[PDB]
């Protein structure tokens, strides 16, 4: 079995407070493991106003591909809508990423727009129940769309199986979110040499109650990643629900790209 | 029943999260529970370096209590250094509180400066070990100490007997904080109208490593709780290791003073 550097990043509104206990979990087995807050995420100081863009959003990421030290390399683990960030991390840093793994996540791919799954997922999930809906102005004039997810969205689709004293976690930490959608349609598609290239391994549930069995079949066969590992029950959140078969899963993941 | 209230609040560098086992062990027996974060803590946007004093710090948990309707109390748990918290807030909504509730908490009186018990738990425990300090200059020249807690310190002296999974959640959320010491040392008393008047039970252990026995003692003999419950066992964060003990214990709470 060989040790990795997992780099595991959260979903919008949510922070690396998601993974406490993937981390552990994962360090047992010897990897060391990253776990970022996203710009306005978690506990970073940034209020979500002062991003312009998901790229933006995502620099945390890239600060941390940057100093990583020469030759090493990392599986980037991300969470929901936090495939995105896996994408543009690869179209930066190729040549330190052993694998990029998506966890009940969005997946890109590099023939359409960058917005492409993020319009998929809306049509296949349109009704975000009582998330309330914000917007600002960003730095070129454009009108960006926040969302604060609504508490029974939270219960019933996002932590539909995590404990309750999970669920009251999230309730106690979660931030501000945006999918910065209307930039993500005009941004340059991801490139081949970069994210094209990279290993991707898709682990997800159909029990997932917010990224639906449908909608995750549809990304699976628009762009075939090279493993699937489906994982049996839990909820969207199984880095909490099912966190020891994920550790399993990213053990493989470990042994076959690390 | 009258419904008992229980408005919780965390220590210096943490946040409403630290409350997310007791918070719904407390909803199972029917209770209404707060949980909010100081300024500068948990996910409050302000930093640290904004704030002037230990009452300003306190500014959420003020505002809470003036939205409360009339007649209606609350029972104020604070934990570690949120006795400082009571204390602020019963001088100036005496009537709008049920009791307060020390857990492993700083229990300041009326006879000394507010910073006497913080001088006296510095002399008890002094080595805040891998912790980092920092300054900053406040409203009227005088110079902060805020600190980062050193994840030693929190492994063995905070969370010594919490899970693995717990221990990197505090490390995933854990913002800077201050005694503002300096501050309290010239502030006016707390008064015998307003703190001196609530009812207060004092919840502690003896394997708290630090808040050590010696100096809990020591606060109960020189400012007598009205109860005293001892918890066997546990942590200094007996909410995460003695979560269902210790709403136990708040129902007695409530029995007695909602």
């Amino acid at each position: 079995m060989v040790t990795a550097h997992f780099v595991l990043i959260h979903t919008i509104c949510h922070g690396a407070w998601i993974w406490h206990k993937l981390k552990p979990a994962l360090e047992r087995a010897g990897h060391k493991v990253t776990a970022l807050d996203m710009a306005a995420s978690g506990i970073d100081p940034r209020q979500i106003e002062q991003i312009n863009s998901f790229d933006e959003y995502s620099e945390p990421l890239l600060t941390f591909l940057e100093s990583l030290p020469q030759g090493e390399k990392v599986i980037i683990v991300g969470e929901s809508c936090a495939g995105l960030n896996i994408a543009i991390a690869a179209d930066k840093y190729v040549d330190k990423i052993a694998a990029g793994v998506f966890h009940n996540s969005l997946l890109p791919d590099t023939v359409h727009s960058p917005s492409y799954v993020v319009e998929k997922l809306l049509e296949s999930f349109p009704d975000w129940r009582d998330t309330e809906y914000f917007t600002y102005t960003n730095n070129t004039g454009e009108t960006i769309t926040t969302m604060k997810l609504g508490f029974k969205l939270l219960r019933e689709n996002l932590y539909t199986k995590c404990t309750d004293e999970e669920y009251e976690l999230a309730k106690m930490v979660m931030r501000k979110g945006s999918l910065f959608q209307n930039v993500l349609a005009q941004r340059p598609k991801f490139t081949e040499k970069g994210y094209g290239s990279i290993k991707k391994v898709y682990i997800w549930t159909d029990q997932d109650k917010i990224f639906l069995p449908d909608f995750q079949r549809w990304q699976i066969a628009n762009y075939k990643p090279d493993k699937v590992y489906q994982v049996q029950g839990g909820d969207h959140k199984l880095q909490l629900t099912k966190t020891e078969e994920v550790a399993h899963i990213l053990q493989e993941v470990a042994d076959a790209y690390a």
